[PDB]
Formats: structure tokens, C-alpha cells, sequence
């Protein structure tokens, strides 16, 4: 049988190898994962778009089968650095026009920021469990994740992630309704199997979430793209999750005010691709076909 790792192509980006799935021809349909996942997150959704365009699912730097950075430490794998690598990869792959984005979690921070700064290049944005606000208070943070994220953002974070791999080992199964199979879980573990800095991307990401204005750079760029999303006529497909995690309550009401928006609801907590892949794939296919 052909494994997932086996299907990947590779590009040299600032001297580092970045892995990605690419299949088909036509305008790009770009699938962006977040933390602590990889292109594997899209494996059951991509077949619903087969023959509809050029499907591209990159592994972010330090994740999936992409290279790890050199002398990784607490300043490594920030949002800015992820932009540097991903945006360069996208340019190298000729993702420049008529782009459909299918985005989740930190992949949505990256994708929304890309769309905002390449606003004439975008055919449509499908998003789910996405970065769609900055939080003025920890009170606004998801109840089920607050203790975990407060501890990750503290000095405790290195031991929790670099040693104990808790983003993978606790947050992943906690954020899926079903149980992943052993094979599926082992594929998420694989890029992070080695203790130490190999796991750093999964710790810098929670430290980059904009809460009480910190970090400042991420807060500003998210605020900027959220303002723009409330105005732009670019078609939007909001895949709402029931119950969801990141997009719930008041946040969800605000998303529903965005222009040119189609909404579908599917079962899921946060990694909803694992609970409702066929519902998500069919929704993306049908919406993309209507554009
Ligand atoms: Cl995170």
C-alpha cells in the first residue's frame, strides 16, 4: 500500500525542504493545516475536489515532512517565520491567481493574511475552526482549553511540549469526537516523535495566539484581516462546527455578518476534518462549483 508520506513532493524554500501534496491541473485549491497537524489532516477531504482544480496541501515549516529549522529555540516558528516559508513556497508553486483557500486553525491565520495581502488573487475562502478574532481577555478563550493554554504560554510550556508532547498527545484526541485509529494517530505523532526541538512548532503556535494584545504583531495583522473580511466581497464558505471550539457563541454571530457568506454546519469540536470529512468535502465541492 502507498503511504501518505510517499505521495509528497518537495520544494527548496530558503534552503529548507518543504513537503506538499499536489494533484491535478487548473486553478489552485490550497488546503492549509494548523497546529499540531500536517497535510494529512486534509486526506479525506481532498478526494471530494478531485478533478476540480490543482489541489495543493503544504506541510508548514517544521511540520509534516517539511524540514526542521536550524538551532531551533523559543524564538523559532513564529507566525512571521511561517509566513516567510509558506508564502515563498506558494510563489514557487505559481499560486498567484484565481486561488481557492480551504483553511483551518493557524492555517487560517496564514491563509486569511495571505488573502488580505493578495486580495485580487482570491477566488474564494472556505474556513473552519479559524482565527477570526483577537481576544481582549482570557475570559473570551475556550473554556475547555484555558488551563492548558495558560500553562503553555508560561515557562512550563517547554516541559509540556518538548518533553511530554502534550499538544499532540492530549490536545489532539481532546479535540475530536471520535477516536483516531492507531495508524492515523501515529501519522500525527510522526513529525514530533523525537523529544526536544522537533516539537517546538507545536509550542510557539500557542504562544502566538493573540490574547490581551500579545503578541502585538499577530494581534495587529489579525485585527486588520478581520476588518477586511467584514467588507470584501470574496465568496466565503463558513463551515460551522457543532459544538465547535474556536468559533462559538458571540464569535460565531460576528462571522455570520460577513459578506457573501455561505454557512454549513457539521459535527465536530476543533479538528473537525476527522469527524465530518465527507460533509466538509461535499460542502466545499458544491460551493466551489457555484463560484
Ligand atoms: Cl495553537
Amino acid at each position: 500500500t502507498t503511504s501518505f508520506r510517499d505521495k509528497k513532493k518537495f520544494a527548496t524554500v530558503h534552503g529548507k525542504q518543504m513537503a506538499y501534496i499536489e494533484e491535478g491541473t487548473g486553478d489552485p485549491i490550497v488546503f492549509l493545516h494548523g497546529n499540531p497537524m500536517s497535510s494529512y489532516l486534509w486526506r479525506n477531504i481532498m478526494p471530494h475536489l478531485a478533478g476540480k482544480g490543482r489541489l495543493i496541501a503544504p506541510d508548514l515549516i517544521g511540520m509534516g515532512d517539511s524540514d526542521k529549522l536550524d538551532n531551533s529555540g523559543p524564538d523559532s516558528y513564529t507566525f512571521a517565520e511561517h509566513c516567510t516559508y509558506l508564502f515563498a513556497l506558494l510563489e514557487q508553486l505559481g499560486v498567484t491567481e484565481n486561488v481557492t483557500l480551504v483553511i483551518h486553525d493557524w492555517g487560517s491565520g496564514l491563509g486569511f493574511h495571505w488573502a488580505h495581502t493578495h486580495s485580487d488573487a482570491v477566488k474564494g475562502i472556505a474556513f473552519m475552526e479559524a482565527i477570526v478574532e483577537t481576544r481582549e481577555s482570557w475570559d473570551a478563550f475556550p473554556e475547555r482549553a484555558r488551563e492548558m493554554f495558560q500553562a503553555l504560554r508560561s515557562p512550563a510550556g517547554e516541559e509540556m511540549v518538548l518533553e511530554k508532547n502534550l499538544f499532540v498527545e492530549a490536545l489532539v484526541p481532546g479535540s475530536i469526537l471520535r477516536d483516531l485509529t492507531e495508524e492515523e494517530m501515529n501519522e500525527y505523532r510522526r513529525p514530533f516523535a523525537n523529544a526536544g526541538e522537533d516539537r517546538r512548532p507545536t509550542l510557539t503556535f500557542p504562544r502566538q495566539v493573540p490574547i490581551e494584545g500579545q503578541p502585538k504583531d499577530v494581534t495587529e495583522l489579525v485585527d486588520a484581516y478581520v476588518d477586511w473580511l467584514g467588507q470584501t466581497s470574496i465568496p466565503k464558505l463558513f463551515i460551522n462546527a457543532d459544538p465547535g471550539v474556536l468559533i462559538t457563541g458571540e464569535v460565531r454571530d460576528r462571522v455570520r455578518s460577513w459578506p457573501n457568506l455561505t454557512e454549513v454546519t457539521v459535527a465536530g469540536l476543533h479538528f473537525i476534518q476527522e469527524d465530518s470529512p465527507d460533509e466538509i468535502g461535499a460542502a466545499v465541492r458544491d460551493w466551489h462549483a457555484s463560484l
